[PDB]
């Protein structure tokens, strides 16, 4: 067949269909196709599994892979609540730093939606975004914040992530 990612891929990796990705990678897949969404699989991937990614990420996936909302499969990984999806990001390098396409990145939108434990994934390993502050600066702190969500914040301010730079 003559079609790299795209369909195939963002189908099935898209559908949750894990053998798909593996019996298509095994044959052939551009690691970094991107459809005119401007998006591949690698950043589509069921999420519910995150593996969909790795499936990817093993033969190279950009984790940084950003869309048309300058959303990296690193926010669709968090944004959504896939942690174990946003570690397939990590376990591959993902910029944990990624962003949208203004400033806000994967921490700031677990922190809108209150993925707590998952914005606590970033403040607990890859390189955090404490004073990750976004386009004009609502961090991943600024945000969970103004939505409300505490535990979101705490989780970041509390991790010497959220502002608060007192050190003397």
């Amino acid at each position: 067949m003559a079609e790299p990612w795209g369909n195939e891929l963002a189908s099935a990796a898209a559908r949750g269909d894990l053998e798909q990705l593996t019996s298509l990678l095994q044959n052939n897949v551009n690691v970094n196709a991107q459809n005119g969404f401007g998006r591949t699989a690698l950043q589509v991937m069921k999420l519910g599994n995150p593996e969909i990614a790795r499936r990817l990420l093993l033969r190279g996936a950009n984790p940084d892979l950003k869309d048309r909302t300058g959303f990296a499969v690193i926010h669709d990984a968090a944004r959504a609540g896939f942690l174990d999806t946003l570690q397939t990001l990590l376990e591959f390098q993902a910029d944990v730093n990624i962003e949208d396409n203004e400033g806000n990145l994967p921490l700031h939108l677990a922190a809108k939606e209150g993925h707590l434990r998952v914005v606590e994934f970033l403040v607990k390993h890859t390189a955090s975004n404490v004073g990750h502050r976004n386009h004009k600066g609502d961090t991943a702190c600024d945000l969970a914040r103004l939505y409300g969500r505490n535990e979101v914040v705490s989780l970041m301010q509390a991790n010497g992530a959220g502002g608060a730079t007192n050190l003397q």
